């Protein structure tokens, strides 16, 4: 009841919320950094090395053993850029046809595709799917290759699990990429895309649910890239309407903006 | 009186933040070194034939140097028992050398010659890492425990910078589940090591920070409470603050101490 006890109640909410936001941001940063390393791994060991040291079995083993390096990711995979002129060749060599993600059916003719050729076993269902056949993934692929940096999607429901999450995509370039490249040069030099699924729904719940005081607090995360159209990234709910705190979150993609809001159940 | 209280609060805040930064950067480096140990296992031992070589290791480690902020370099030393030495040297077209003089190694029961190296530590190639006592002890404890280990602070090769070495064991696929120490030794393939150059890279980390001229910072290895060893700072023997550090090796203990000059 007391006004003095209310000041401390807010102080505790601020502290709890700020700590959770720091944990989320730090663990995502750690995961992005290890995805960057995987992109370098594919470049060095698959493309640069003659012959390639990476087959599906090798990729699966390495990513399984390093899963702890990528705490907020449910799986990683590598999609190769295939232009239509090359598609029949690519399919004959791999002995499978490029499929659409919505039904796993053979892809119709498209100018280019991004079929998954290597996958962590946790996302084995991605193998042979054209990652340009989902709009969130397609937009991510384009912005990754044009900018040279890790990029994030808006929140959407992921394949197979239908869990609400975001996808992280990094470009992989050919050795022909010029120094100080233009966007056009980046596109021309694109080899493929290293993608990771941030399963926010399952993995952020797991992270938050183990923390002391979790039952006292309601935590929501929003994508606020468009101020007038906030999108739920994490969270549902009967909460305390009188008091809230907003904690800062920076997931590292300047194209996107996010925030965390905590309230008491009370 | 009020100003003395504020002075204490600033000291605690300054010291705690530096400790956090140092612990976090150490942690990130340790984790990325662990990934490299896994990479050598997967590519050099699990694949047959081996699908990693010096060229590839040098490229990958150069390109990922940013992932390992406090490390001057990383290298992989392979376990070689004496009966295998002749075959090993013929395969590599070099002789196993001592760390102190680069002379051909006398006969030893076993050796840990560096076979892969980041170019920043290229001078380690062919050196027997068991011919230096800090590295030797680290190698033994790494392989017997199955986990990352740290040395005491000591002066590193070439640069003479005061630092600590981080060593991870790499095992053969014959390693049993829930292995004994004896099983770990038998299954050892080699050792992935990284040099934490404290004298240079921690100075770079902490030295640039605002407020640095107002305080004295030390990091101590306090594994032996009665014989603390300087890891960072000067050799000097009221108002101090101790901030916690955990560098991840249960065998070792560390602390940061900060004081005002006046
Ligand atoms: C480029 C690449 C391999 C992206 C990874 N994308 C995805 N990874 C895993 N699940 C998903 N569901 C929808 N998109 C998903
Ligand atoms: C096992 C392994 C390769 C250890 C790395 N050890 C070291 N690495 C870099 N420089 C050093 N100077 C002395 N020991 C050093």
């Amino acid at each position: 009841m007391d006004d003095a006890n209310k000041i401390r109640r807010e102080e505790v909410l601020v502290s709890m919320c700020d700590q959770r936001a720091r944990m989320l941001q730090d663990q995502f940063s750690v995961s992005v950094n290890h995805v960057h390393a995987l992109a370098i791994l594919v470049s060095t060991f698959h493309y640069h090395k003659n012959p390639s040291a990476i087959d599906q079995e090798t990729f699966a083993e390495y990513t399984a053993r390093t899963a702890f390096e990528r705490p907020l990711l449910s799986g990683v995979a590598y999609a190769e850029k295939v232009v239509n002129f090359e598609r029949e060749m690519f399919e004959r060599q791999h002995n499978w046809v490029i499929k659409t993600m919505d039904r796993g059916e053979p892809s119709p003719v498209r100018d280019e595709y991004a079929p998954v050729i290597f996958s962590q076993d946790s996302v084995s269902y991605l193998e042979s799917l054209d990652m340009m056949s989902g709009e969130e993934d397609r937009e991510n692929i384009l912005r990754a290759r044009e900018t040279g940096k890790a990029v994030l999607t808006s929140p959407f429901r992921l394949l197979e699990t239908h869990h609400l999450g975001v996808v992280l995509t990094f470009p992989v370039y050919k050795s022909s990429l010029p120094e100080n490249p233009t966007v056009e040069e980046r596109i021309a030099a694109t080899a493929g895309y290293l993608g990771g699924a941030f399963d926010v729904e399952s993995l952020v719940e797991n992270l938050l649910g183990q923390l002391a005081g979790n039952q006292a607090i309601v935590v929501h995360v929003y994508d606020i890239t468009n101020a007038s159209d906030p999108l739920v990234m994490y969270g549902n709910e009967e909460a305390d309407r009188s008091l809230s705190h907003e904690s800062k979150l920076d997931f590292g993609d300047p194209f996107r903006k996010h925030k965390m809001i905590c309230r008491y159940h009370q």
